[PDB]
């Protein structure tokens, strides 16, 4: 291999940092719902039923989709329905399900659920919920009444019953093997001179090339490597007998680096030569369709499943999302009282992007805080009498920014629009301070509260430095921060923040940030993707933390 010491040591810290960024990588989380019911009643008596819960799916348009359905209880006044519905959980939407319970009708008593028309049967009530709702208990069980359209009755409208939805995280998609690899008389394609080498895991596709799903640090000078463990969800593998490609390779500083062998097998494969002890020889290719055995090996010294702590596992321990909001209020935006101002309140209730982005964010985000007392800032606007303002409350207040509700954030804006006047210029270093502020406040009263802040922007930052100096301070501070950009300004200059797009933060007195903490996207939903990388951040930061 050819390159420096200097040269590895800084391949191998970009690698660390992308693993704690990535971290034990996408094990995508499945929830198993299960149900029981009591009291349920057609009318005002409460005798044997035949009880099946019936589970659809709430799409935006109102339309329903039935993706599950129990088994029918018999002759039964609580029953506890064995079935249970294993769902998809995406934090990065909301999902609403509607559960719908009947009263089977005696005739069916041998029918299979599937075959069973819920025409035929005694619709005995409803009731609807977010998913979030649920996993966000202590108990991770809700009570639900279940009502029916008697006409028209809000208040002294029956019951039907309550039916009873516990949630658990299912096991097997909390798994993830850590591997620890090692092999023995390894000979680089470079004559004469020993390896540098490191191990790349790659997923297998049919007819295109093989997506690498991890990778080893690189050793110096080494024959026999002994590499440090690589952690490996079932989904980066595919299934565990699913097989992979295994490629040793030695490390060139110029970035084209050579194989020095490659072995294909599964998961299951890696285990059994795990216990037994047994290595397994490496291969080159030579001929179009033939390969070369070579006396180097791969053993694997460890190989352990666990249960990986989840961000499921930290919201059942009553962590919480606590949502933060930052306005840009900066004349750049136009008169509010202009039908073509990036802040007019339209009279017939179409929401603006400013209004569109805190509810297309909120809105998932007001079910992971208990309190929803949230805190709510403007920027770059002069209020009455005093100067231009970079942190203002929109409550409007002098002592808190905390507001009750989505619904209080959109009031506390509305109302603000109309009481200060928009200036400028465009400024972050204060809110992303403001938030820190809060952020390290609760760390120090060993809160677990981890804080999310938007920032909706329709041009660029003037203090682009004290902003790099603010963040690279809150990355150790359980805060993410999600920056929107509205309207058509060319946001080309912030993409240097964003964690995807951009390269890790340099403070100007040199130190680096702990971990990514921005994300920035143009609101040309698009706001999904943003909330999707949140858990990672989030378990990054715990992991980190100290
Ligand atoms: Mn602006």
């Amino acid at each position: 291999g050819t390159s420096s010491m200097a040269d590895i040591g800084s391949t191998n810290d970009a690698l660390d940092y992308y693993l704690k960024s990535k971290g034990f990588n996408g094990l995508f989380s499945q929830i198993e719902l299960s149900f029981s019911a009591s009291n349920l009643r057609d009318r005002d008596v409460l005798s044997k039923s035949d009880p099946m819960v019936v589970v659809y799916q709430k799409e935006k348009d109102a339309t329903l989709s039935e993706v599950f359905r129990s088994e029918v209880v018999l002759n039964s006044l609580a029953p506890k329905w064995i079935k249970k519905f294993i769902v998809a959980y995406h934090f990065e939407t909301v999902q609403t399900l509607v559960f719908r319970v009947y009263d089977v009708d005696t005739k069916f008593q041998n029918s299979r659920e599937e075959m069973l028309k819920l025409d035929e049967q005694q619709f005995l009530g409803e009731a609807t919920c977010a998913l979030s709702e649920i996993i966000t208990k202590s108990t991770r069980t809700s009570t639900l009444e279940l009502k029916r359209k008697d006409g028209f009755a809000p208040q002294a409208q029956p019951h039907h019953g309550k039916l009873i939805i516990h949630a658990e995280e299912s096991l097997a998609s909390k798994i993830s093997t850590e591997i620890v690899f090692r092999c023995s008389n390894l000979e680089s394609k470079d004559l004469f001179s020993k390896s540098d080498p490191f191990l790349v895991v790659s997923k297998i596709v049919e007819h295109g090339t093989p997506i690498p799903v991890s990778k080893t640090e690189v050793r110096k000078n080494d024959l026999n490597p002994i590499w440090k463990p690589v952690f490996l969800s079932v989904q980066q593998v595919g299934s565990k007998d699913s097989p992979v490609i295994i490629e040793c390779s030695d490390f060139n500083s110029n970035g084209k680096h050579s194989l020095i062998g490659k072995v294909q097998k599964s998961l299951s494969d890696l285990e059994k030569l795990h216990l037994a002890g047994q290595g397994i020889n490496f291969s080159l290719p030579t001929g179009a369709g033939q390969n070369k055995v070579l006396k180097s090996q791969l053993f694997v010294d460890k190989f352990t499943e666990t249960v990986h702590h989840t961000f499921l596992e930290y919201l059942a321990s009553g962590f919480e999302l606590n949502f933060m909001v930052a306005i840009d209020f900066t004349a750049s935006n136009g008169n509010p009282r202009l039908p073509d101002s990036l802040h007019y309140i339209d009279p017939s209730g179409r929401l603006n992007a400013y209004q569109r982005a805190i509810m297309d964010v909120g809105e998932v985000l007001q079910f992971y805080d208990s309190d929803k007392r949230f805190p709510a800032w403007g920027f770059g606007a002069r209020p009455i009498d005093a100067p231009v303002s970079h942190c203002f409350n929109l409550n409007g207040s002098s002592s808190y920014s905390e507001v009750d509700g989505i619904q209080g954030i959109m009031t506390s804006y509305t109302s603000a629009l109309f009481n200060v006047s928009l200036a400028g210029p465009t400024l972050f270093g204060p809110v992303i301070n403001a938030a820190a502020m809060i952020a390290s406040a609760s760390l120090a009263q060993g809160s677990r509260k981890y804080y999310v802040l938007l920032i909706i922007t329709d041009g660029v930052i003037t203090d682009l430095q004290e902003t790099k100096d603010a963040l690279v301070s809150a990355s150790d501070l359980p805060l993410s921060i999600l920056i929107v950009g509205v309207g058509g300004a060319d946001f080309k200059e912030m993409e240097i923040l964003d964690a995807d797009k951009g390269e890790r933060l340099e403070s100007s007195s040199g130190r680096l940030a702990s971990r990514d903490i921005v994300q920035f996207v143009a609101l040309r939903s698009v706001v999904q993707a943003l909330l999707a990388e949140l858990p990672s951040q989030f378990l990054t930061y715990m992991r980190i933390r100290n």
